[PDB]
């Protein structure tokens, strides 16, 4: 009840800056989303004894793959942290609740493959789920875990409010398959500009929630220049290894996946940051202002990879 996370003074402050990197020390991370849940919806929201063991479980379904593992799965909770906390009111007392938890969740037992290498494959989670294929497995995995006697966070709740937490949730992580982000992204953009745009419509909150959850998901795009820089090498080794994957199915990869093209990478950034990341952290920071920080950090590391075609690095 009265035993608040305590982080050290540099993490106090930075943990509240967008562009927070939570470190190389994974066994503080537990504690970090914790703080994050304890700021950002109440001591209260859920008992301590199985918040812990829910995130451990979590951790446990993380695989050891180069980029969606546990470290991205926090990052990414920590971008929708700072989003909640630069928007106070915006958001109720069940969502707070429960898209920290989607977030952490997102990418349960990710392979380090696409759902198009997994059609391409024929994998059965390709049967069992035709579109957004991960993204539901995900979901599914997230609802297996809150089941494991101890490990339900949200039994506290009212039936309703507990069916309400779990279809914020899905919808939350679906959201994360980024061939659903364009047209929702296009939506969003019309409904603003037209004026059409209503938060109390449950439909357009949806949305709403959506395109954060894609602006969470991509915030490696907003960190500091060395942190993006770094990283990147991390989604590349994924994407190679499908690329390395495709070429033993008998199949030419798209270049972005093919390690004999790495030249062609920061041209490749380049076309994401323009086509993808600039486009949803705008329509983001449209829709909800205090988010203008991911947009301005993206801007800068666009900008960074523009600077390494020219030479200058
Ligand atoms: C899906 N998804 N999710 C995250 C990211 C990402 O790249 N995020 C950026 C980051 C992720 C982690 C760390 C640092 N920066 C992406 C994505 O599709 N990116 C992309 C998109 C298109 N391409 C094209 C190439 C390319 C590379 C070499 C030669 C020719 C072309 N390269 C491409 N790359
Ligand atoms: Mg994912
Ligand atoms: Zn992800």
């Amino acid at each position: 009840g009265l035993m608040q996370f305590t982080l050290p003074v540099r993490l106090c402050k930075e943990i509240e800056l967008f562009h927070f990197d939570i470190g190389p020390f994974e066994n503080m991370w537990p504690g970090i989303f914790v703080y994050m849940v304890h700021r950002s919806c109440g001591t209260s929201c859920f008992e301590l004894e199985k918040l812990c063991r829910f995130i451990m479980s979590v951790k446990k379904n993380y695989r050891r793959v180069p980029y969606h593992n546990w470290k991205h799965a926090v990052t990414v909770a920590h971008c929708m942290y700072a989003i909640l906390q630069n928007n106070h009111t915006l958001f109720t007392d069940l969502e707070r609740k429960g898209l920290l938890i989607a977030c952490l969740c997102h990418d349960l037992d990710h392979r380090g493959f696409s759902n198009s290498y997994l059609q391409k494959f024929d994998h059965p989670l390709a049967a069992l789920y035709s579109t957004s294929t991960m993204e539901q497995h995900h979901f599914s995995q997230t609802v297996s875990i809150l089941q494991l006697e101890g490990h339900n966070i949200f039994s506290t709740l009212s039936s309703s409010e507990y069916e309400q937490v779990l279809e914020i949730i899905r919808k939350a992580i679906i959201a994360t398959d980024l061939a659903l982000y364009f047209g929702n992204r296009k939506q969003l953009e019309e409904m603003y500009q037209t004026g059409s745009l209503n938060l109390n419509n449950q439909s357009h909150r949806d949305r709403v929630i959506g395109l954060m959850m894609t602006a969470c998901d991509l915030c490696s795009v907003t960190k500091l220049w060395p942190v993006t820089k770094l990283t990147a090498n991390d989604i590349y080794a994924e994407f190679w290894a499908e690329g390395d994957e495709m070429k033993k199915l008998g199949i030419q990869p798209i270049p972005m996946m093919d390690r004999d093209k790495k030249d062609e990478v920061p041209q490749g950034q380049l076309g994401f940051y323009n086509a993808v990341a600039i486009p949803c952290y705008t329509t983001l920071t449209q829709i909800l202002p205090p988010t203008e920080p991911l947009l301005k950090a993206c801007r800068d590391n666009l900008s960074q990879w523009e600077k390494v075609i020219r030479g200058e690095e």
